[PDB]
């Protein structure tokens, strides 16, 4: 009679509610610490952080000038399978351009992408 012999899809020891917390972590900004400091500790690229929170803040400038009392969301996503059953097109509706992207860096420096 070995428990290992039989595998259970659900485990009492594991709580589903807690699992949801792992999906997204909320961190609060306190006086003395800067957004960049957070980025260093997490070993995450500032560009990535912006892409996620772009909906919360209008632009990167607002992030740089962040002050105490504001919140930052860190939502991590996992992709075990390279192929996705539900592919979404139009990730960036704000910009007409689509498909191939990233050929050039420092877009912010130029007001116009074309020039």
């Amino acid at each position: 009679m070995n428990g290992e012999n039989y595998f259970k899809l659900g485990s009492d020891s594991k709580l589903l509610t807690h699992n949801s917390y792992q999906n997204r972590l909320f961190y609060t900004l306190k006086t003395g610490e800067t957004v960049a400091d957070l980025s260093k500790s997490q070993d995450i690229n500032l560009s990535t952080i912006w892409s996620l929170n772009k909906h919360l803040y209008s632009s990167e400038s607002e992030m740089m000038k962040a002050a105490p009392g504001q919140q930052i969301i860190l939502p991590l996503k996992k992709l075990p399978f390279e192929y996705s059953a539900l592919p979404l097109l139009g990730s960036a509706p704000l910009v007409a351009a689509g498909g191939v992207a990233g050929h050039t860096n420092g877009s912010g420096s130029e007001n116009l992408y074309f020039q």
